[PDB]
């Protein structure tokens, strides 16, 4: 543990009392919990365990090895399958989404910023803050991501905007959070900056219900340690004082607030658990957002760098590598990301069981404007795959796979065939139904949520920039809302 308010001892976490609790030790949880503790005490609960001196989390070229080798209840990535039967997967392990996922680092853009109502000079700093600790410009391209900018600036997919954070229609090289000696910077580290007198975090910590004093008023929250002991930990009793906050994720935080009795009577009902408060709202219009792809198999790693941004901000080309067996298998990609769909569904607990996943429906492609978009995000591919730097690629794998241009039949079918998340998957716990724009929740005093369970649409090409801006942005605001 580099860190020396990293513990295990949940009994000397739990005797103590703190302004503020944060779920979760994702990406929005580390910069949350650092900035509040530079002026008030902060418990920080994780369920999974450390992210450091481990070789799958810190080699970025072992990116996708840990999602092969999941277990129910200790793994670093927690698999799990969408009622849609789309495989999947969670983070368990302080780090969050950062310490598992591709690394790739955009921001959202100016239009998101504006809609989200943000502060925008608080936004920027906020990046800012977080990009001089864990944001890495590519010093040098790799050939398969050459090929790929290239390949996407002559299939017109334009302007090209070189190098930059920033969401702009066309094509960009864009930042990572593995630096240039392909090692892996984790939300864990923005905890460097955590005042080390006011944390605590406490692993192998799952959190099983808010808990609410005698509106209903958030005391403090109860967790498993991984030894099946449940402990009690409580708040230090237009300024709002001490808060609970979840940042426990997408599927985590919206599975919290309806084990603590917060949500949809029926659904509660159902499970025999006591009813706080009825909010129809948690776990509803949950979204992810569906890839489409080809696919061939390489020996070699090449992380990404490159993004299209197609017209309209309508569809997201990226080309991943990902470990498929142990110099290793990798597989390359093309893919599509469908950026904005009108398709969502529910979580719904499936048992009482705190480690347990939550089930996730999300009706990929109900809506048939979602699949005429991916079937109009493919013939990017297409024209991709045909372009004279693709074609001449020493890189690529895909010189044996053509796509038809002209046949949108063929389009649609790999639409079909291909139907896969990317790990964008949000909301639940969502701005204008379940919190408001400060993250309360609404009818409960003392309880916010600050993670993908808030959003509405997921931010930038891939969202962790967001989610870890977002942390410290309100880490910022709470603090500010002091004076
Ligand atoms: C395989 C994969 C690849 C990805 N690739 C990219 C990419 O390249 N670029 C990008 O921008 N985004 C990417 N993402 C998405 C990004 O990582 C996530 O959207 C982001 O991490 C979400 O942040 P969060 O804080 O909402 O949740 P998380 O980062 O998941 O943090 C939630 C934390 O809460 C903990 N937790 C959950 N429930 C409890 C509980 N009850 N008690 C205690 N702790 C709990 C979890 O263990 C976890 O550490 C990827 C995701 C995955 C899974
Ligand atoms: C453990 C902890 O944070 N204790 C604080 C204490 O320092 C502070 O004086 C008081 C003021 O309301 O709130 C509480
Ligand atoms: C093994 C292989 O080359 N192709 C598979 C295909 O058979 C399968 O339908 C699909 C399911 O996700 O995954 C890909
Ligand atoms: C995990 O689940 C499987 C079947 O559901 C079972 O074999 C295994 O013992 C479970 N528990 C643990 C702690 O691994
Ligand atoms: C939590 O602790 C239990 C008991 O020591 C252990 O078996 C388990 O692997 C731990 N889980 C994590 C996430 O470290
Ligand atoms: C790798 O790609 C092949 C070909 O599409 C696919 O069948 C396989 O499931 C992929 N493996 C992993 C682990 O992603
Ligand atoms: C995959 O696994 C082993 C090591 O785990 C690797 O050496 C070998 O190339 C692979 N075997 C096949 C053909 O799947
Ligand atoms: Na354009
Ligand atoms: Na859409
Ligand atoms: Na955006």
């Amino acid at each position: 543990f580099p860190f020396a308010f990293m513990t295990l001892d949940g009994e000397r976490a739990a005797a103590r009392r703190y302004d503020y609790i944060v779920v979760g030790g994702g990406a929005a949880g580390c910069p949350l919990a650092a900035t509040l503790s530079t002026r008030y005490s902060v418990l920080v609960l994780e369920r999974g365990g450390s992210p450091y001196g481990n070789p799958d989390i810190q080699n970025a070229d072992a990116y996708g090895k840990v999602l092969l080798e999941t277990d129910n209840y200790t793994s670093p990535a927690q698999a799990f399958i969408s009622e849609d039967g789309v495989s999947s997967a969670r983070a368990r392990v302080l780090g969050g989404g950062t310490a598992i996922n591709a690394g790739f680092y955009s921001r959202a853009s100016s239009d998101y910023v504006s809609n989200a109502g943000w502060d925008e000079g608080l936004v920027e700093e906020s990046y800012e803050w977080v990009e001089k600790q864990n944001a890495f410009k590519p010093q040098h391209l790799s050939p398969w991501s050459s090929a790929i900018r290239d390949g996407l600036v002559e299939a017109g997919v334009l302007p090209y905007n070189g190098y930059t954070l920033d969401h702009l229609d066309g094509t960009k090289i864009s930042a990572s959070i593995f630096d240039s000696k392909g090692k892996r910077h984790t939300a864990a580290d923005l905890l460097k900056s955590a005042n080390p007198d006011n944390i605590v975090v406490l692993l192998n910590a799952t959190v099983s219900r808010v808990l609410f004093n005698s509106k209903p008023r958030a005391s403090g929250v109860e967790f498993m340690d991984g030894h099946g002991r449940s402990y009690q930990v409580f708040l230090n009793e237009k300024p709002k004082g001490p808060e609970v906050i979840l940042t426990a994720g997408a599927l985590g935080s919206p599975q919290l607030l309806l084990l603590s009795g917060i949500g949809p009577s029926k659904h509660l009902r159902e499970f025999n658990i006591p009813l706080v408060l009825d909010l129809p709202l948690v776990g509803q219009r949950i979204q992810d957002n569906p890839i489409a792809s080809v696919t061939c198999k390489s020996h070699h790693f090449y992380y990404q760098q490159i993004v299209g941004i197609t017209q309209f901000s309508q569809n997201y080309i990226e080309p991943p590598s990902i470990f498929v067996n142990g110099r290793n298998e990798y597989n390359i990609s093309i893919f599509e990301k469908l950026a904005f769909p009108l398709s969502r569904g529910e979580l719904r607990l499936r048992s009482r069981d705190p480690r347990d996943n939550p089930s996730v429906r999300y009706n990929y492609y109900s809506h048939p404007l979602d699949f005429e978009r991916c079937v109009q995000g493919v013939r990017v591919i297409a024209q991709l795959l045909n372009t004279p730097s693709l074609r001449r690629s020493n890189a690529s794998c895909f010189h044996g796979s053509p796509i038809n241009m002209s046949d949108d039949a063929a389009m649609a079918q790999i639409c079909r065939d291909t139907l896969s998340t990317v790990w964008h998957y949000h909301g639940g716990c969502e701005v204008g139904y379940v919190v408001n724009e400060r993250y309360q929740v609404n009818g409960v005093d003392n309880l916010r949520i600050v993670d993908g369970s808030t959003y509405r649409d997921s931010p930038g090409t891939n969202p962790q920039a967001t989610t870890m801006m977002l942390g410290r942005y309100m880490g910022v605001k709470i603090l500010q809302e002091q004076a």
